[PDB]
């Protein structure tokens, strides 16, 4: 009776843990976001320089 | 006796699997983090459009 | 006795797994990250192009 209740609950948990393991691999690594943040950091910088260079040209012309 | 031994062993492996999941979870990106990066990509693309239009006029004027 | 112990550990696992599930729903998927990567691919191409144009505008004007 009580051992049965446990058997059923352990079975359910095993399935849940399996689904979580599956879902875990669909989630993105923090290392992927940091590397992307870096690239966006580079694009922040280059765009800043472009805005400066453009202003310069916009005044000469 | 037998079923209880089996249940001890299943619960032990689930505990170790669940413990592994909690450390895996910690190496994964939060959505709110991703949303702030999208906000910066939303900024940069607007600035790149604006610069494209400015450079279009400059090469025309020169 | 050993039934109590297993009843106790199961309960704790149920709560742990419920916590992991709602915590899983805060994490962003590789798909949306790949979409953001695509947009960063574009913007990096457009920046390089703009760099070329401006470098020419600079050396053409003065």
């Amino acid at each position: 009776d009580k051992v049965e209740e446990l058997l059923s609950k352990v079975y359910h948990l095993e399935n849940e843990v399996a689904r979580l393991k599956k879902l875990m691999a669909t989630k993105d690594d923090i290392a992927n976001m940091k590397q992307l943040e870096d690239k966006v950091e580079e694009l922040l910088s280059k765009v800043y320089h472009l805005e400066n260079e453009v202003a310069r040209l916009k005044k000469l012309v």
